[PDB]
DNA sequence: GGGGGAAGGATTC
DNA sequence: CACGGAATCCTTCCCCC
């Protein structure tokens, strides 16, 4: 099977670009401002005139401001990204009916039905990255292969606005020289839990006793290891579907009084049915970010929809069951909801 | 012994 | 000093055949 992986480069920032191209050139960071103070929040992402200094995902506003004090810093427009992704994705649509919108900014398409040998695959490579460049200027690195998961692999060591080919061959060489923390859902706990097994390597994987490595990362990861390295995975490219929609706001101050946390949660309520689209969820979630960056949650799900009445008056009660469980102060509320109908 | 929810936590991207 | 949207997986409790 032939997968072909599209993932649009520094992409929100690079939108924020081709709207003011009088940006590029500068170095550029998306903010989500958080409103405890001035500059208190998060970077979403940089260009790359901004992440060669270390500014990237994650880290606060104000270390970045520490960094480059005069890079531009821009408010994160999601709905704007949201659209651009659209288009684009709408795009790749029409390379390959077999899709798989992964996030904003990804995408598997399945042209093996379209093409034969990795030769023509490159091609029709640059046919996608060209088009793209062309109808809405944005780059885009591709990366193609056998799998999903390789195909991924394959766009990662080909940034930015790159295209590679990993082969059947080179395949079997990445799975005794790739090591086990670029793989895909391997996050830093996964890589320490798998370094003290002496899982270095994914071909390392085959050396333990399945029963071990099992009862280190649990079944689900297990099967994922093994089956790479022995080259039988095979995940299929489908269509992903919504199945739980929500809203997470930063409170001015960290709190424990019910009616000050209140007109924020009802906030994340109202945003999340405007984004329900008109979906009918049937159980709802409140998400609290306690005073020490644990996230705890209280839910409950019904045998019929929720209206907004409804769900008014439930996340209350919920976020009470939240602080009669908790004795930490709270410092981030949402809600969230699933179960559509 | 075991299926399927539901709930709350844990990780990843 | 650190935001957010959402998917998947895990352990536990449960009701009960
Ligand atoms: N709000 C928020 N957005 C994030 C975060 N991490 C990534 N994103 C955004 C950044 C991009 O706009 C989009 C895709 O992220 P990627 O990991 O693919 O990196 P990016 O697109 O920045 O460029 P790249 O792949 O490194 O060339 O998702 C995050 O921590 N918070
Ligand atoms: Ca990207
Ligand atoms: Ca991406
Ligand atoms: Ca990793």
């Amino acid at each position: 099977m032939i997968v072909l992986f599209v993932d649009f480069d520094y992409f929100y920032a690079q939108v924020e670009e081709v709207l003011n191209p009088s940006l590029k050139g500068k170095p550029v960071v998306v903010c989500v401002f958080s409103g405890r103070f001035e500059d208190s929040g998060a970077v979403a992402t940089a260009n790359y005139e901004a992440r060669k200094f270390g500014v990237k995902a994650g880290i606060p506003i104000v270390e970045a401001k520490k960094i480059l004090p005069n890079a531009v810093y821009l408010p994160m427009r999601k709905e704007v990204y949201q659209q651009v992704s659209s288009r684009i994705m709408n795009l790749l649509r029409e390379y390959s009916e077999k899709i798989e919108i992964a996030s904003i900014d990804e995408a598997y398409l399945d042209i093996s039905d379209k093409v034969r040998d990795y030769r023509e695959a490159y091609n029709l490579g640059l046919e996608i990255k060209n088009k793209i460049l062309e109808k809405e200027k944005i780059t885009v690195t591709v990366g193609i292969s056998k799998n999903k998961v390789f195909a991924k692999i394959a766009a990662d060591m080909a940034k930015p606005n790159g295209i590679k080919v990993i082969d059947d061959e080179e395949v079997k060489r990445l799975i005794r020289e790739l090591d086990i923390a670029d793989v895909p859902g391997i996050g830093n706990i996964t890589a320490e839990k798998l370094k003290k097994l002496g899982i270095n390597k994914l071909v390392d994987t085959l050396s333990i006793e399945f029963d071990k490595l099992k009862g280190m990362i649990g079944e689900a990861k297990a099967k994922y290891l093994i089956s790479l390295a022995r080259d039988e995975y095979n995940e299929p490219i489908r269509t992903r579907v919504r199945k739980s929609i929500g809203r997470i706001v930063t409170m001015k101050r960290n709190s424990r009084n019910l009616e000050e946390i209140k007109p924020y949660l009802f906030r994340a309520i109202e945003e999340s049915y405007y984004k329900l689209d008109k979906r009918i969820p049937k159980a709802i979630h409140v998400v609290a970010v306690t005073e020490d960056l644990d996230i705890v949650s209280r839910g409950r799900t019904f045998p019929h929809g929720i209206s907004k009445e409804t769900a008014y008056s439930e996340s209350v009660k919920l976020l009470q069951k939240i602080l009669e469980e908790d004795e930490r102060k709270i410092r981030r509320i949402g809600v969230r909801f699933s179960k559509f109908i």
